[PDB]
């Protein structure tokens, strides 16, 4: 492969620091020029100097012709869109490689063998396995250097997306930007709420909030956002409101205000691909500079798969995966709200966990905060817990887990600060 | 259209972060090359890549020609004079799509109809639908600017359609145009007096009722109608009515008249699939404009599957499924009867809750209000709450839940409302 | 099609009244003839007169040549059999009619697209939709005259076919005409008994029993009728009989004159299939003028299925539908015997419910009067109801549901009256 | 024959009713016309129509010449003198349909044998006499005056195979000639010992028993009806016999001569299909005329399918409904042991009920005297039960069920009488 | 398995032991299978590796929620 | 099978036993197949080996953990 090839020799002369970043031998690379090129590049590193054009062709002054000449290692540089594909391009040349030397030890048994052809199976077996050397794996370093970085360094408050739950981001340090939360739980626990909630904390410290609501309506998020930033009666309003309720309209007319006075986006199509919302944040991310984003889904289940025709357990799997990737490559808050198994509700402690996501598999796992909701005076009428959510951490990659307890307000759809 | 087919490849090519602020797939582009050029051009997507000259030559490294050649791929990333235009000719792509499969299943009838041709213009239905996928909505504040107008429209009471219990309409504020509720229960609670209840209730507040009997005949669910209406003895009526009433012939001579002077349309065929009750339902709301319309359904699991050799688990899943998008596509209000798992009567508490709807999985999760039935003097000689059904409320989307209690008259089959 | 097109316009010719049995417009019929055959037809109906060649003829005087001509007239009402196939014709000129509107409304969408292609799948779905209105839909009243009817003459005996169980009879009336009653059960419960019971019953009632024993000899059918009739011991005759029992020769020369003085055929022909039925009901209503006929059947499962190869779910679908035509269109009551799913047994509560019907699918739709038979002392060695089977009528299309006890004699195979 | 096919297609056109007078399908008509004549003429009967010209030339618009055109229609029609001879013709192409088949069938063997024949002549078999066809209706006179005579001929005792247990004979009265009953029931049962004391039993009241053991050897099966015969020692004979036991040499001289002075016929073949078994059945009666003969089976489950690649479930389905036809159409008594869900062990009453015959569906359908085998000393060390088989009939098609009490000697394999 | 001969070919000589943070988090081999068994197909094979690969496999595991409604919490 | 044949033929006129230490740690034939089955699929071939190679087969088996939810662990 020399397109890929090519990519790679250009990238490393328009950055002579990622020779380092990514490590090749000149047997990888073409005969004569792309060989040539990386010989006489390589080298320039082992005695500890730079790579770029000027020095490549100062090293080699009479034979400068044989790497294609000066115009072709500006030909190369010039090929190179942008030093991001560095990674995928110096796989493709490292892929192409193994296949190359998988031949040259396969060709290599027959002519060998034909002395017992016993040694040959293993002397040829040996030489395979070497062929299984890993881009991906578990080294040492790397980490250590970076985990030094300002965290360790200084820091006080909130890093990143703050969750406006003075116990939570106690243990989050807001949501960070590549991270993938999940909010799970059983029906009628203010699975809901609680997101519209986060939503407006987030909006309140200035950042944007994309909420992707497939299950209700444009309006409703926003009736719902009303009566919990005034604290009004949320079944005065519905009708009653003209006739039935008063002084509340100096807790309308101020809440009215704080949502359009919000970086609330409501996004509700009926159907939404994980692409969908992909090409609606890089807008809203490309139309606001310098502000984080935050994507919330309003049910991870109503969002519309990639491949219609698969098994159910699959598409979940196809959308988390995608999900995420979202969040890292695009560096933003990805909240999904979901649902856990029916099968909670035939326990005797109600308390879900990891287990409970059902079809969901490459879920779990894909997710970096998932948090399950519990109203305990839901299942139990005598609860000594009356009126309290509790969100639980199920699991934290960069954190801890635990159980933080908020005060539900069933009327406002409000949750309040406790300890 | 070749010429701004080439646009969105060239810009794309250009912008390799592109292919996913317009969705497509190789179907919308010309045979061959534009077909192999998205093609490949998507899968590099999919698995998580960019996407650029170099690295899709890179992927298709022997049958690179099929894509033009290399030569190509430059030739429409200079084509492209600036991206800007890429949204217009994303569309231009995308409406040739449509004509493409407009013709396609226009052609498609033709040659089907040539059994009945009904499941034909049935099944040419349900594609057509399939090409109305495009809203160019995607905003923030639009239907948002609108929240504010039925606030002050908030008259007095009852928005959608009421359910004839004060206590209840305190809750939901009517039915609404789009919901799917739910009233299961285990057998001799009501379940069925409770629905033709609401039936006639809502044919009171000048609305139709669709009433879906699959169990019963169209006779029985008036003489229950009537029993209900005049609030004679469902006993004396029966048989004994002749010689062994008296004074009632009133009660008889008048409630004749309002079941006559009714909404109540009452549908009997033995085997109905989501599908007929969906073309029922459009001919009742197209003979009756303006009028808002209900679908009751005397069974949930009385109804016809779509596959008949499926498992018993996905067949309550695809009815629930279609059920739904009914209630939402038709903009009808969906109340459909249900049973409750046998599995129910052996606890402690009889109280029904979400796990108890057995079979069904998708169930819960499409229905918008769940209200389960419960008498407590049925398994319970020496009740504290004699002749009480209590309307339970598990799940309630735009609102809140908890218990309704209601007084049952188990001999005219009448529901009566309380504090 | 003009073949049925003609019986239509036919039988209309001959019975002027049945323009309004069946709606259509000129717009169904081929051109010229047959469609001024019908617009001239139709226009003297909604000019409030009457349809006959005296008529038509009489309208367009000049205009008569036309319509075929007079004679044509005459043909089409000669052409007319029997008015009978009218509704069958009807609908084959129906479906031809959308088929036609189909092609007509595909190439309209072709020559329609080619502004964007959107309002077409619009305005071509409306109209495909808007083919279905044709014959027979959805309304009440007609019926609400009837509910009338049977109250006033409520006298109070029973109208039908009496089951000879006076607990059981107030609630049927007898089982009607175009009923099919299912009498299903678990083995051991007295479920052939039963039958073997309901038989004679209604053979002394004066009506006919057609017995298709297709399990058991035409022997045995006839020994149990007797051991039933005369309340001899079962045991006893079998084999001891001569040198063990007296006086019950009394009995016995009693019973045997019972049994022959019935109006009992019994049918054993080890494959039956439902056509076979079907004519051997035909033969025994002719050779019986003006007495009803009731049909039973030893084992729903032991008919002979149409289609032999086909899925079992399908034949037992085969066979229930074909088993309800037969009494809709013979007019006579038709019981089957019918097995429950071995799955019962496998409970805490082993009494029967609908679900139990394992294969069959279209059974608990095509029946008119489930009775499920249960014995709990097979169950239970210490039962509290000591040889006592409850009747339990699961379903009921024109009457009410419940359970009946019976006292069950095991020893004679008699079933006895309670309360 | 075509002059007969005219005759019955053209007296169905004339009379739509006789379709049902005379099964048939289209296989009987010549190919072509007469063929799809009634194929369509079918069809419109299935679909719950009429048959006549102007019906079927409605139904096949298009496709109407390839039945002769409508002119032939007609001319089969008036074909007809009377449809009195409807019958006599509807027999003559019946006749000539089976004519057909049986040559097709006969090449078919020929064609067929061309792995061991054996399985063909079996296959060509089971065909060949899918053709027999001798019958009419039904009265009761004829049957009735044979239900008489064994009263007269009922001397008092056991009228079939004698079980040689008092108490269960007391219930069955030998079982009959055409029954299937199956002795089913846990490991270490006695099932077995059982089976090989009725064996014996049989024997002695002078009747021939086949005892097909697939399980055991020849030998064993012998060895155990010595042990059972003499009351020898079980252990003693084994090993220690020669130098152990003493003055037992008088009952083994005994019982030596006992099994060879018996009917008992043992056959021990590994792999034995129910058409293995067939056959051996037919030979033994052939052999011995005038004589019963009984078909025990030490393994339902270890019987050889027809159908090697097959559902589970079917298999035991092809077993048990072939082995019932054997029975009947070759008249001998089949006893079929059987194993028990191991199922069953897990619950506090271990007593086996039918829902215990695990995979088998089919099987308590087509059985006439399930008969479960339980020892309660073996769940239960310390039982009041002390050495005590029941033998609990479960099923009974022509008499009562119930449990029958017999003591178990392990130590003989012996069963014992009680009462 | 595969990052564990890797280990052992890359460190001649000396012992490898393999730690697992949850036997539960592990990734089954065969999704569509009853949960009870998917334990069943990692556990097996867990020890297989301990065996033919010869190393120290320790794996970390839960204990079901049902040993805090107790008296004796051990 | 191999080894018990192997075993057999180097040593004539002997019986042979074959012990096994865990019917279920035995390898199933079908990779991708239900556990039920595969238990299955060995018990009934480690039947034909006895049978037909004619030798003793001895095989340690395991019992369900359900087996310490009773009264009487018999």
């Amino acid at each position: 492969n020399e397109y890929a090839e090519q990519a790679v020799l250009g990238s490393i002369l328009t950055e002579p620091e990622l020779i380092k970043e990514c490590p090749l031998t000149p047997e990888h690379f073409s005969p004569g020029k792309h060989f040539n090129i990386y010989f006489t590049m390589q080298d320039l590193d082992r005695k500890g100097q730079s790579v770029d054009f000027t020095s490549i062709a100062a090293r080699v002054g009479e034979k400068l012709p044989q790497l294609g000449g000066f115009g072709y290692l500006t030909e190369l540089a010039a090929s190179v869109a942008s030093t991001t594909t560095f990674k995928q391009h110096c796989q493709t040349v490292s892929e192409y490689f193994q296949k190359r030397k998988a031949i040259s030890i396969a060709q290599q048994i027959i002519e060998n063998v034909n002395v017992k052809p016993i040694q040959e199976a293993v002397s040829e077996l040996m030489e395979i396995e070497a062929s299984g050397t890993d881009d991906d794996d578990g080294s040492i370093d790397e980490a250590l250097v970076t985990v030094y970085e300002e965290i360790e360094s200084a820091d006080g408050n909130i890093t990143g997306v703050p969750s406006g739950f003075t116990e939570l981001d106690r243990m989050t340090y807001g949501y960070k930007r590549r991270n993938f939360v999940l909010i799970a739980a059983r029906p009628s626990m203010g699975k809901t709420a609680f997101a519209l909630k986060q939503a407006k904390n987030m909006s309140d410290n200035d950042d944007v909030v994309n909420l992707h609501s497939l299950e209700m309506g444009k309006k409703e998020n926003i009736k719902r956002l009303i009566v919990t930033a005034g604290s009004i009666n949320a079944q005065k309003i519905k009708a009653a409101r003209r006739d039935f309720a008063s002084e509340d309209w100096g807790k309308l007319s101020m809440a009215i205000g704080e949502i359009s006075n919000s970086n609330i986006n409501i996004f509700d199509k009926a159907g939404q691909s994980v692409n969908y919302i992909w090409s609606k944040t890089r807008q809203t991310k490309r139309k606001n500079p310098g502000k984080r984003v935050i994507v919330m889904i309003d049910y991870l289940q109503l969002l519309e798969p990639a491949k219609a025709n698969d098994s159910r357990t699959n598409q979940i799997s196809q959308i988390s995966r995608d999900l995420k990737k979202m969040a890292r490559e695009l560096d933003v808050v990805v909240i999904a709200l979901s649902q856990l198994s029916r099968q909670v509700e035939q326990r005797q402690d109600k308390r879900p966990m990891l287990s409970d996501l059902r079809e969901s598999g490459q879920l779990e796992q894909d997710a970096d905060i998932i948090e399950f909701l519990y109203r305990d005076d839901y299942y139990d009428k005598e609860s000594e817990s009356k009126n309290i959510v509790e969100v639980i951490i199920a699991k934290h990659r960069d954190g801890p887990v635990g159980t933080v307890s908020l005060a539900f307000i069933k009327e406002y759809g409000n949750f309040v600060n406790l300890e």
